[PDB]
């Protein structure tokens, strides 16, 4: 009763009205390519309440296994253009994170269980959100019609997928056109260092300058400075 | 992301661009209760676009001589969401449900053990064989299918939960929405004809023949045919 129109995400959809983690349901049952997994709320959510967009995405992408590192992005910009259709500027915070005016509104999970992928996507429309965070209604004054979103949302990732199975390299820029670059970040862990995050490579990885001159890739926690 | 606010029917909802059928998708699969299966058409129903077409898990703790009142519920919910969106549909005993007698949604339940299957279809948007109507066709437009969906689910969640309670309730609602009075054909090793008088406390039609004898027929391997 939906009439969804994509071709592969979207062929089928699970609705929950709660659930412990979409992505622990997508990994642990045998679901069709493009089967989507949404709940209104999750009980154990991990990187949920109702009023936000809480799903996950089965996927079987066979592509090259150097280029499997690019299915968050496929979600971060998937979100980000959803975004924009709601009059909303979001941009990616590497790797899986979209912020507005620095508040983020979405995160991407991306995980491997077995041969298939699960992408997935938090995204805050009317729900109430911690304190330093956003949500589309937030931003736009308004609770906003969370099936307009999913609709949209599940739109665009379907594009996307299938431009990625046939032209993987083209994620990349959109991500790039799309993210904050330009700016000083810290890398948390052993080794930590901070340095301007210059751009991404062909693999997707930060590129950090250090004002010492070196360059490093970043394949983790940053944080703005 | 449907906000579905149901206590049973609707925990789970699982949506399909295209299915074989809703009502054999639900039988075959590991399902809980409550979830429902519900598809944009059905290949081998075809059930077209445009038309609800859902089936429901169910696993009702009642005596056995309940479980053939299921049909009702189904039957039932949907004359209560037609009369929502100011339609006239009427049961034609004891799985149909017509307007101005032309057939507007069918109920199929099909039963194994402990899952019971409540398959529903109704004609919202698509196109029609002949002699059949639509809610499109009666309002003179296109209807939102989704509206339909949450309207339907949500009185089959509340009469489902009262049949779990008080099972004989339902019987009182079929009465009152239910085609009788007029003369009727029952098909079946030896179809006879009669008017139908009403449904009794099994949910049998009761008809009275011109002779005055009167015959109770059970849903199962009879059709009912109106003259």
């Amino acid at each position: 009763m939906l009439g969804l129109k994509t071709s592969i995400i979207g062929r089928r959809v699970i609705y929950f009205q709660e659930i412990t983690s979409t992505n622990e349901f997508a990994k642990t049952s045998y679901l069709e390519e493009g089967t989507v997994i949404v709940a209104d709320k999750q009980t154990m959510g991990h990187g949920s309440p109702e009023g936000g967009l809480w799903l996950s995405i089965v996927l079987s992408p066979k592509v090259p296994q150097k280029d499997l590192p690019k299915i968050v992005f496929l979600g971060a910009v998937g979100v980000v253009e959803t975004l924009k259709e709601f009059s909303i500027d979001g941009r990616i915070k590497w790797p899986n994170a979209v912020l507005v005016n620095y508040k983020k509104i979405a995160g991407v999970l991306v995980e491997g269980k077995g041969d298939k992928i699960v992408l997935g996507i938090g995204l805050n429309v009317n729900n109430k959100v911690p304190n330093g965070a956003t949500s589309m209604k937030l931003e736009l004054g308004s609770e906003v019609p969370l099936l307009s979103v999913f609709r949209s949302l599940i739109t665009n990732l379907d594009r996307l997928y299938l431009n990625f199975l046939k032209n993987p390299m083209d994620i990349l820029n959109l991500v790039r056109d799309n993210m904050i670059l330009g700016v000083r970040v810290k890398i948390l862990g052993d080794g930590s260092f901070e340095g301007i995050a210059e751009d991404i490579d062909d693999f997707g990885r930060l590129i950090i300058r250090l004002d010492s001159g070196e360059v490093k890739k970043v394949i983790v926690s940053l944080r703005f400075l």
